[PDB]
């Protein structure tokens, strides 16, 4: 019912209704800038979300790859999870690439960021899927290579089972000497809970972030659609953490 050919109009209609209050949008922008994070319930309609979730589950079944690694560029923090890479989503999907190209979605995110939110210059980071499903699974402390990440909560357990997001904004990623523990000591951590159906926006290049490990065998699945800034387009970027976690 929802397809690459009609999803753009649905995204624009929802944004026009959901974010009609200019003062609410101003507050969302200020929260995003202050905290590096803002929750955006209803960013897409429930129907669009469900269509995107259905595609996500299909991609996981065909393509998911188990990883159990630790990355020196983020202080040897763990990535214990299963993943689907951008190449497989671009090859097999249709809805997810169409949402990623959404003029209306990028235009609303530009309002929050107060600058142009645009396509990522490295194709392989535009969108990925992670599935946490075993006790101990986690997306450990890290930064993103690009500026504007929207996380889609495709599945999530009750928060006492793990999966809470934690953030420290206004930091920076030095891959040669990331100093994760020094940042935790210098600044407070904000923790945010999410349920299935939620969406949130994250300033991934300057917000140090992670998910709290699962403490039971439960399923948490996110889609990560990652957009970029003007400055992101010309900065020299290495992709080692991306190459390590996704096919
Ligand atoms: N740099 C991230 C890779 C995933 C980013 C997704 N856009 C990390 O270290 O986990």
């Amino acid at each position: 019912s929802i397809t690459a050919a009609n999803v753009e109009e649905l995204i624009a209609k929802n944004i026009a209704e959901r974010f009609a209050d200019d003062h609410e949008v101003l507050g969302l922008s200020q929260h995003f800038r202050r905290e590096g994070y803002v929750k955006l319930p209803g960013l897409v309609s429930p129907e669009v979300f469900d269509a995107v979730a259905a595609e996500t589950h299909q991609l996981i079944d065909t393509h998911q790859k188990r990883i159990d690694i630790r990355l020196k560029e983020t202080g040897d923090s763990p990535r214990y999870m299963s993943t689907v890479g951008q190449k497989a989503i671009a090859t097999d999907g249709s809805l997810i690439p169409a949402v990623y190209e959404s003029t209306a979605l990028k235009g609303f995110l530009s309002r929050l960021a107060k600058e142009e939110v645009m396509g990522c210059p490295w194709d392989e980071e535009k969108y990925i899927i992670t599935r946490q499903h075993q006790k101990g699974d986690t997306h450990g402390w890290h930064w993103g290579d690009f500026s504007f990440t929207v996380i889609w909560l495709i599945e999530a357990p009750s928060l006492e089972y793990g999966g809470m997001l934690q953030c420290i904004p206004h930091t920076d990623w030095n891959k040669d000497d990331p100093r994760v523990e020094d940042y935790l000591q210098k600044h407070p951590i904000r923790s945010y809970g999410h349920a299935k159906g939620d969406l949130y926006l994250l300033r991934s290049d300057t917000t140090l972030h992670r998910t709290v490990p699962l403490n039971a065998d439960r399923t948490r699945i996110i889609l990560n659609t990652c957009w970029a800034s003007r400055a992101d387009q010309q900065k020299a970027t290495t992709h080692e953490t991306m190459n390590a976690m996704f096919d």
